[PDB]
């Protein structure tokens, strides 16, 4: 698992608990301490780790124990359930509607992520959608990737102001009956000011059905502030997290974004076009502990 270091620590704590000769509050707190320590070592914010501990203690009532559960297993399911909550935004993410024209705009900062536009388009194409690409990269890798996947991609040759390109591109592909019309914004900004400035300029022109913020997860729990500013500036907000691997801070990023109620729809897991997967929270946590 991509969060193997956090998961190894959690499954060890649970194994120690399930092997205790007698289950009591002393044994239970030890495991919670071990779990909480693992979450902090994963850069989960202290507020969210304390909340998880409260919920697990509130959920486990050992004294009058409804029969049928083997409570060691009940304690495990209680932890499992609370890990899913920690990474779950609590909100259903937007999805394109089949037989409709869907304009999807991508947004993100410098270093936040390799050209991930092509992966979403390839994903939907592979699922049988008629899909297309619109380029906000500056005109003056991505072209060659488009040729390789055989997906028509807007090049930018005639005009340097990107809002007109985006506007014209959506029209051309709406006229050709495309179902998924994917608008790429700039990866070329280090500050939120200039990013969100162009974001509103292009959005007003093309009226996207969904705006996707692409975030570099390697900054860990500091993703929370970055996600809030984006969610506060758009109505239909989605997040795609990249660079989840290669560092210890992946868990903090996922739980930070979920704390803002912004759904993470996919994760980017490498340089290649199929290194890409939908973010389903329950299967994610299950494979980590199993």
């Amino acid at each position: 698992m991509v969060l193997a270091d956090l998961g190894r620590k959690i499954t060890s704590a649970l194994r120690s608990l399930s092997n205790a000769t007698i289950i009591n509050e002393e044994v239970l707190n030890a495991m919670l301490k071990e779990v909480c320590t693992a979450l902090l070592e994963a850069d989960v914010n202290i507020k969210l780790v304390k909340q998880l501990r409260e919920n697990v203690k509130s959920a486990i009532d050992l004294e009058e124990m409804a029969s049928g559960l083997n409570k060691r297993k009940m304690i495990q399911h209680a932890v499992f359930k609370e890990l899913v909550k920690l990474v779950d935004p609590g909100v259903k993410a937007w999805t394109p509607t089949k037989g409709k024209q869907n304009v999807i705009m991508f947004v993100g900062l410098q270093g936040s992520g390799k050209t991930t536009c092509s992966k979403l388009a390839y994903y939907y194409q592979r699922k049988g959608w008629k899909t297309c690409l619109i380029c906000a990269d500056t005109f003056r890798q991505l072209k060659q990737n488009a040729t390789k996947a055989r997906i028509p991609f807007y090049g930018s040759y005639t005009e340097m102001d990107p809002v007109i390109i985006a506007s014209e591109g959506v029209e051309k592909f709406k006229n050709e009956n495309f179902e998924i019309i994917i608008v790429d914004t700039s990866g070329r900004h280090k500050q939120e000011d200039s990013l969100f400035e162009e974001m509103l300029q292009v959005a007003n022109a093309i009226q996207p059905d969904n705006i996707v913020y692409v975030m570099d997860a390697s900054i860990g729990q500091a993703c929370e502030a970055q996600a809030k500013a984006f969610k506060d500036k758009v109505d239909v907000a989605s997040v795609i997290v990249t660079k989840l691997d290669g560092h210890a801070k992946g868990g903090g990023a996922l739980s930070a974004v979920a704390a803002t109620k912004s759904p993470i729809i996919f994760i980017g897991t490498g340089e290649h076009i199929d290194d890409f997967e939908p973010f389903k929270t329950q299967p994610f946590i299950s494979k980590l502990l199993g």
